């Protein structure tokens, strides 16, 4: 699957808004 730093709408994600790579 496609992990949460792959596009900046991923980190539009609840799931990859706590992300410290998208944070």
């Amino acid at each position: 699957a496609p992990q949460c730093c792959r596009s900046a709408k991923y980190c539009q994600v609840p799931s990859c808004k706590r992300n410290p790579c998208c944070n």
